[PDB]
DNA sequence: GGGGGAAGGACTA
DNA sequence: CATAGTCCTTCCCCC
């Protein structure tokens, strides 16, 4: 199986500089602002230049401040950053048809009846480097191999604006000297986790009693490195199996005013929209978090499958029977999709 | 056997 | 609640 993997580099901030080229060359730091008080948050992502000073996703914005004082902060464009990755999700769909969209900076390919070898996943990267830089001025990285996670580790290793091939030798190799920290889907906690069991390696799992691993773990992580340790690994790229796809937005204020509600919820259902992406929902789930935290919801299902703007209505009905049926202002406010047509 | 929802955990998917 | 959001993990009801 051939996989070509694409990232988009330091994808919010980039963005942001195509849509102002004033900032290329600077640092650029996109924020989400907590909204506690000036400047709580902390960061989504920075541009290289920002990288160059410690400045990076997720610390405090605060901090970001002190070592990057003159650098530009934005605050996050959620939305602006979903349209322009729809578009460059759009290009990548002419290159297979068997595509798996990971989240708003990436998706996998499978290429394997595209190409018969790297050498030509090689030059088809670059083919589709150079489409996605033609249409939209972003540049991305790709990553190539005989597997999603392999595809993934190697653009991780070659970005920004890269392009790599991870042979299987390489693989070979890499299953022996890769940090196992560097392995998708790992991070901080489980690393140490494993560490502490003297574990840094792929194949360092391998040598460990199966049950002892999952103990500390999971099962699902313990299966998922064994099998990659054993050059085992291998899952289709297809569509992300879902059991529902929502969006809870945080409102300004607390409130049972349905008017003042309405925004939030409907950029939920947008958000969800775009996420939801080719998935047809037949169920619909409006979801509210009271002021004292607690969660209430309301749903109905449609034989047929509901549209966005057939979800824009219905849930507005479905905020109005909570809103009767508890007198507790609400906190947050959402929407949940399930049941898929397929 | 596994879908799928609740509530807390871990990753940036 | 106390960087937010997305997705994962574990457990249990239920088909
Ligand atoms: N600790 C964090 N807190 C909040 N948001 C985070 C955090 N880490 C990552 N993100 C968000 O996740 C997205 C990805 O950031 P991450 O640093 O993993 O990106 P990457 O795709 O590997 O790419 P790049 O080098 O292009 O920025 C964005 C932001
Ligand atoms: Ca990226
Ligand atoms: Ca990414
Ligand atoms: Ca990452």
């Amino acid at each position: 199986m051939i996989v070509l993997f694409v990232d988009f580099d330091y994808f919010y901030a980039q963005v942001e500089e195509v849509l102002n080229p004033s900032l290329k060359g600077k640092p650029v730091v996109v924020c989400v602002f907590s909204g506690r008080f000036e400047d709580s948050g902390a960061v989504a992502t920075a541009n290289y230049e920002a990288r160059k000073f410690g400045v990076k996703a997720g610390i405090p914005i605060v901090e970001a401040k002190k070592i990057l004082p003159n650098a530009v902060y934005l605050p996050m464009r959620k939305e602006v950053y979903q349209q322009v990755s729809s578009r460059i999700m759009n290009l990548l769909r002419e290159y297979s048809e068997k595509i798996e969209i990971a989240s708003i900076d990436e998706a996998y390919l499978d290429i394997s009846d595209k190409v018969r070898d790297y050498r030509e996943a090689y030059n088809l990267g670059l083919e589709i480097k150079n489409k996605i830089l033609e249409k939209e001025k972003i540049t991305v990285t790709v990553g190539i191999s005989k597997n999603k996670v392999f595809a993934k580790i190697a653009a991780d290793m070659a970005k920004p604006n890269g392009i790599k091939v991870i042979d299987d030798e390489e693989v070979k190799r890499l299953i022996r000297e890769l940090d196992i920290a560097d392995v998708p889907g790992i991070g901080n906690i489980t690393a140490e986790k494993l560490k502490k069991l003297g574990i840094n390696k792929l194949v360092d799992t391998l040598s460990i009693e199966f049950d002892k691993l999952k103990g500390m773990i999971g099962e699902a992580k313990a299966k998922y490195l064994i099998s990659l340790a054993r050059d085992e690994y291998n899952e289709p790229i297809r569509t992300r199996v879902r059991k529902s796809i929502g969006r809870i937005v945080t409102m300004k204020r607390n409130s049972r005013n349905l008017e003042e509600i309405k925004p939030y919820l409907f950029r939920a259902i947008e958000e969800s929209y775009y996420k939801l992406d080719k998935r047809i929902p037949k169920a619909i789930h409006v979801v509210a978090v009271t002021e004292d935290l607690d969660i209430v919801s309301r749903g109905r299902t449609f034989p047929h499958g509901i549209s966005k703007e057939t979800a824009y209505s219905e849930s507005v009905k479905l905020l109005q029977k909570i809103l009767e049926e508890d007198e507790r202002k609400i906190r947050r406010i959402g929407v949940r999709f399930s049941k898929f047509i397929e």
